């Protein structure tokens, strides 16, 4: 908090390390696991170093302190990336992709299948599928098409046998944003 920037990035690999012994519900991975397989779908797909960062930290608020989570996760992890120094945009894109579940949910029922246990057992308790009116206002957001694209990744990074980077990996990424 008051550390460097690469002291603050160690606390970050050392809470994503941690996450490792948190289940994730539903499918065989842990936490460490899903947030590992998001950054990996991130970065193979050419997107930007932000969009990456946000994929890699989009749960963090599970674990910067529950079985299904942290009630308002996205919250609790966006403001304490912000409270480090993170750009506004990450702490944005990770803050929307409750909604953006709530948003495609509402959109086609069909996305409901591809929801794990734990994504869908805490989506009534956020509000269910979004309104008519809901869904109007979250489209109007600037980060719209990339909330939708983080949450694509999020469904995605669930897979078994995958071998991924780990949080080492990531480091110079996350050093290069907070001075930026
Ligand atoms: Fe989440
Ligand atoms: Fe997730």
């Amino acid at each position: 908090m008051s550390l460097s920037n690469s002291s603050k990035v160690s606390v970050l690999i050392s809470l994503l390390e941690k996450s490792r012994d948190l289940d994730y519900i539903g499918e065989a991975i842990n936490q460490l696991e899903h947030s590992l397989q998001c950054a990996y779908f991130a970065q193979r797909s050419g997107a930007d170093n932000e969009m990456v960062l946000a994929a890699l930290l989009h749960d963090l608020g599970h674990y910067c302190n529950g079985g299904y989570g942290v009630w308002q996760h996205e919250k609790v992890g966006a403001d304490y990336l912000r409270g480090l120094g993170f750009s506004e945009r990450v702490a944005c894109l990770i803050e929307g992709h409750v909604a953006a579940k709530r948003y495609l949910v509402s959109s086609k029922a069909s996305y409901l299948k591809n929801l794990s246990d734990a994504s869908r057992k805490t989506l009534e308790y956020q509000g269910g599928p979004m309104d008519e009116g809901e869904r109007r206002l979250f489209e109007e957001r600037e980060d719209f098409k990339d909330c939708l694209k983080i949450r694509a990744w999020d469904e995605k990074g669930k897979q078994t046998d995958l071998k991924v980077p780990g949080p080492e990996h990531y480091r110079k990424m996350m050093e290069e944003h907070l001075s930026e």
